[PDB]
């Protein structure tokens, strides 16, 4: 039951959003997460944080192992959500120049550790290290491959993707769209 | 055309191997693709790698863009293989200890690259730094995640994905189950 | 919400079975959920059924149009639930020898209709001639693909398919499977 | 080897299409079939027709059956091509009002059967009884599923879904589009 740490809300209606923690369209409609829950409300609608780690962001991997390793802490689903902050906020110094080059041909796993525990003011390493942690990422990527989804973001609402759904959407539409 | 790059034989009967270049049963599988096309025979058979980048596997997205990058080259395909049997046989030194863990949390996209250049002894920085690569890397992720692929490996004989076939299968099986 | 209807329990497992209302094995996994929900416990799983309409089963267009049909009265999914049975227990009557031929060769949708009546009981005709229902039988089909669902039954675990489990099995493994 | 029956043309790009054989945009994409194929040519295009069963036009089943019938007979994929055009000549005919009445409520199987052969001049009875049949409607659908096909029609190029293709185009841009 990995199905479960990155849940906001308990109403009936499922908001799923898949996300690439460094995917620019990702953040946008992460940082919108927060007013939908706020608009719909916690009764109404669960929010459903999905990772979609994408090839072509090179880091995606230790980038997406550090978010669940965060979940594992004492903060839980909120020191997720910090590392995702952190990651968001500093996009661009988390990713590679046309996904090929720049600076970060030069960093290591363990820098991009380093540089999300500063941000984030969260100790990572040790919960990195921890080998159960495997099953988190491959449950994330066996959900997202079962359901087809490529682009990042996208959304599902009760199961079903929204293609018509975008992160450049205002939150009240995000709200009658799921209804 | 993407979709043929990594293509051998001109037989009828498609026969596609989804392989993660550092997955120990995916090597397996590779290991034993010439068999299959000598015993097969290319007058029956296409045999197509369609790459599967695995998110638990760190840095599969610099080595996947490494393989598609040889395929570039003069060589085309046959510098992609030389890519793909330098890793395979050097499986354990691109991957990290449980997913996790090991020398490879303080090596550099360069380091790996470098690494692979040694292996193989082919000359890739340059070839990987084309920024155009990414479409060669979107395209099997999309074809992957389109068809449902998760495990690695994974076969399919024209179009349809053959979940009874395995890596450990002797070729013969394999002959058998293409037809 | 057409996600939902055909739902009983209460608990936080997630179960869910993709049947075929005419198919021998989805009668016999059908047969078995009332089992699973005792020994499960409602305040552990919930049990949903999404309809498989499988295009080699020739009247099952009408038949999934029904269910839906009856799902709409004022029983609901027990209507519902009734028409499974009623269609279930004289499976035969419904389906065509070797999906071919036999009897039903020579009956018509309004035949079909008329026999489930008979045996559940319950007036669908008007209900099932609501255009509004074309919208359920397309909910259902659309989410079984995005799932990518082809055999008759398949179960989910949390959104989750699983391959292992079967309609054979004996309830108490399901009931470990499901944890 | 079903995937060959509803072939045209030899040439290496590979376009697909996904047709339910009573619905309106499918039966106006597949009219456009032939000036595609005479556009391109045999020898640069390979154009592949896909059937995609739609549960709510509820004798997709029988005529599904029909066409691959057809693709038995000494004709082969041109008999399949003659009963496709008197399907979709008499599109509304071999159709319900609303996927939910009108006179076809009353028309048995073994009606639309006779109804098919009228319109195709072909005889189908006996190639419709053949047990083996079952399989070719096995592959179309299970080929579908596992490409996440709904809508209809579907346009893959090389094996990619195209959502940008519409049945609407000119046969101009799919000839641009096919590339």
């Amino acid at each position: 039951m990995h199905s479960d740490a990155l849940s906001w809300g308990h109403g009936p209606r499922l908001f799923e959003v898949f996300l690439e923690p460094t995917c620019p369209f990702s953040v946008k409609a992460f940082f919108k997460l927060d007013d939908l829950l706020a608009q719909a409300g916690e009764d109404n609608v669960t929010v459903r944080i999905r990772l979609q780690s994408q090839p072509w962001h090179m880091f995606s991997g230790v980038i997406v192992r550090c978010i669940l390793a965060a979940a594992t802490l004492e903060g839980g689903k909120e020191s997720a959500k910090a590392v995702m902050t952190a990651v968001a906020s500093h996009r661009e110094e988390f990713e590679f120049e046309h996904h090929a080059g720049g600076p970060n041909l030069d960093a290591t796993p363990n820098d991009i550790i380093a540089r999300i525990e500063r941000y984030s003011g969260l100790a990572l390493a040790e919960a990195f290290a921890n080998p159960e942690l495997e099953h988190a990422v491959k449950w994330h990527t066996k959900y997202a491959r079962q359901n087809g989804i490529h682009v990042s973001p996208t959304f599902m609402i009760n199961g079903l993707v929204q293609p018509g759904m975008s992160s450049g959407d205002p939150v009240s539409k995000w709200v009658s769209d799921i209804g």
